[PDB]
DNA sequence: GACGG
DNA sequence: GGACG
């Protein structure tokens, strides 16, 4: 229902966007699970909010990429704002940073360099900068390591094609 | 502009 | 198994 993670996009939308709509033009960056027009109580309206699922967060993220600013009618005015949604549980609205989720953590051989790391995970994007965590009086490896990428999509597509034993996920920010 | 079926 | 002087 919510996995995997960060595999649902936040929509600010044209109160007159039907959930059709939502559809067709969001089909095409994935697997869709499940389209949600956030409807007012009261008034049973549109608040112009609605969530996406899709089936990979790599789906969620390039959807988000293309998507964010773009104008889905004539009538609309705005631009309409796409986000990687924040959980049910916890999650205080607050919008989900790029910074949370560009960077991934991995377990890598002590022979690793930095280039190394490099040339591992340049085939899932743009790296914008790898880290080796080292003993930082000797100088050794941990054997742990940070790839940040360009775009969300690229960090989600390493996650979910890289090889297993690499036990990556999503770095969590360091405050 | 943030949570149903 | 797992975290950034």
């Amino acid at each position: 229902s919510h996995m995997p993670p960060n595999s649902r996009i936040f929509l600010v939308i044209s109160k007159y966007t039907p959930e059709s709509v939502l559809r067709e033009r969001f089909s095409p960056f994935g697997d869709i699970q499940d389209i949600w027009v956030v409807r007012d109580k009261h008034t049973k309206e549109s608040k112009g909010i609605a969530f996406v699922k899709f089936a990979r967060s790599s789906q969620a993220c390039r959807a988000m990429e293309e998507m964010h600013g773009q104008c889905l009618g004539p009538n609309d005015t705005k631009p309409i704002k796409v986000f990687i949604a924040q959980s049910r549980s916890s999650g205080s609205h607050r919008d989900v940073e790029d910074e949370e989720l560009t960077r991934i953590f991995v377990m890598i051989p002590k022979s690793y360099t930095e280039e190394d790391l490099r040339e591992k995970f340049k085939v899932y994007g743009d790296i914008e900068y790898c880290s080796i965590i080292k003993n930082k009086v000797t100088g050794e490896s941990k054997g742990l390591g940070y790839v940040r990428y360009l775009k969300p999509s690229q960090a989600a597509q390493a996650i979910e094609n890289c090889d297993r034993s690499f036990r990556a996920i999503l770095a969590e920010p360091k405050n």
